C-alpha cells in the first residue's frame, strides 16, 4: 500500500531530469527528419503525433527514448501472411517504386536505405546514442484490417461513439518479419489516446475529486516486469516479455472494470493486484489476446516458450506472496 506509492514517487523524481533531455532528443529528430525529406523516397516522412518521443518500453530507464517516423504513402493494399493476423505484404494501387520487388514492397530494401541515410548523418530500424530507437511506419488511411473487427472492446468503458471515432483514424505498418518482407500492424497512436483519455467520465483526472489510479497501475506493472527482467537478465526465460504485454493485459482489465469507481485512487493496492491477477491468468493459460487483434495470441507457444511463461508466473507469484521485494 504505502510501498506502492513510494515506488511511484521514485519514478516521478526520475522523470524530471529528462525534461531538458527531451529537447536534446527532439533536436536530433527534427534534423534527421529534414535530411530524410531530401531523399526522394522519404518525402512524406514525419513524426507520429501527440509527442515526439513515446518514452520507450522502460519506465525505469529515462535514458532511452523511442520515436516513430510515419511515412505517408499512396493507397495501400494488403495481403495477409500465412494466416498470421498481424503480418502483411504491402502492395500499391510514386517514388517508392525503387523498393518494389514485383508487386510486394520490400521492407528490407526500404530499411537498408533508411539506415544508410541516417548512418551518413526492423522493429527499431536504427538505434542512436542515452539511446534512441527509431521505427519506420507506413501510414494507411484505409479501413482497419478485418482482423481488428472484434478488437478494441471499449464500448462499455469508453463508449461505442469513441470506438467508432477511433477506428476512423489511420493505422500503421512497421517492417517486422515473421519471411523477411512482411509488415506488422501498429496502433501506438490509439493506445496513447486511450491512456491519456482513460475514464468513463470525460473529466477523469481533470479535478481532484476524479483522480483514478489507472495510470499508476500501468506504471507499477511496467516497473514490476522491468525489475524482474533486469534481475533475471542472465537466465533468458524473460527475454520475450516486454511492456507491450503488460500494457495489453492492462487494457483488458480496463475493459473488464469499466467504471471509474473501480479505479479509486485509495484502492491502488487492490487495483494493482487486479492487474497482477489478470496477468497471471494470461500466463497460466498462455492466452494474451492483442487488444486490437483478438486472434493474435501474444502468449502462444509460437512466440514465447511455455517454460518462459511458467518462469515468469513463478516469479510474479513469488513477488505477490512476499509483498513485492523487487520494489524496495
Ligand atoms: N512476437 C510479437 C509480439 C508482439 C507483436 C505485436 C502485434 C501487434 Cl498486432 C501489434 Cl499491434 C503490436 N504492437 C507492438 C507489438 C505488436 C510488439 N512490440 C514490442 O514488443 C515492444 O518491444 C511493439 C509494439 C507481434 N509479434
Ligand atoms: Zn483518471
Amino acid at each position: 500500500a504505502s510501498k506502492l506509492r513510494a515506488v511511484l514517487e521514485k519514478l516521478k523524481l526520475s522523470r524530471d531530469d529528462i525534461s531538458t533531455a527531451a529537447g536534446m532528443v527532439k533536436g536530433v529528430v527534427d534534423h534527421l527528419l529534414l535530411r530524410l525529406k531530401c531523399d526522394s523516397a522519404f518525402r512524406g516522412v514525419g513524426l507520429l503525433n501527440t509527442g515526439s518521443y513515446y518514452e520507450h518500453v522502460k519506465i525505469s530507464a529515462p535514458n532511452e527514448f523511442d520515436v516513430m517516423f510515419k511515412l505517408e504513402v499512396p493507397r495501400i493494399q494488403l495481403e495477409e501472411y500465412s494466416n498470421t493476423r498481424a503480418y502483411y505484404f504491402v502492395k500499391f494501387k510514386n517514388p517508392l517504386s525503387q523498393f518494389l520487388e514485383g508487386e510486394i514492397l520490400s521492407a528490407s530494401k526500404m530499411l537498408s536505405k533508411f539506415r544508410k541515410i541516417i548512418k551518413e548523418e526492423g522493429s527499431p530500424a536504427v538505434t542512436l546514442l542515452i539511446s534512441v530507437d527509431i521505427t519506420l511506419a507506413l501510414e494507411s488511411k484505409s479501413s482497419w484490417p478485418a482482423s481488428t473487427q472484434e478488437g478494441l472492446r471499449i464500448q462499455n468503458w469508453l463508449s461505442a461513439k469513441v470506438r467508432k471515432q477511433l477506428r476512423l483514424k489511420p493505422f500503421y505498418l512497421v517492417p517486422k518479419h515473421a519471411q523477411e518482407e512482411t509488415w506488422r500492424l501498429s496502433f501506438s497512436h490509439i493506445e496513447k489516446e486511450i491512456l491519456n483519455n482513460h475514464g468513463k467520465s470525460k473529466t477523469c483526472c481533470e479535478n481532484k475529486e476524479e483522480k483514478c489510479c489507472r495510470k499508476d497501475c500501468l506504471k507499477l506493472m511496467k516497473y514490476l516486469l522491468e525489475q524482474l527482467k533486469e534481475r533475471f537478465k542472465d537466465e533468458e526465460h524473460l527475454d520475450k516479455f516486454s511492456s507491450y504485454h503488460v500494457k495489453t493485459a492492462f487494457f483488458h482489465v480496463c475493459t473488464q472494470n469499466p467504471q471509474d469507481s473501480q479505479w479509486d485512487r485509495k484502492d491502488l493496492g487492490l487495483c494493482f493486484d487486479n492487474c497482477v491477477t489478470y496477468f497471471l491468468q494470461c500466463l497460466r493459460t498462455e492466452k494474451l489476446e492483442n487488444y486490437f487483434i483478438p486472434e493474435f495470441n501474444l502468449f502462444s507457444s509460437n512466440l514465447i516458450d511455455k517454460r518462459s511463461k511458467e518462469f515468469l508466473t513463478k516469479q510474479i507469484e513469488y513477488e505477490r506472496n512476499n509483498e513485492f521485494p523487487v520494489f524496495d
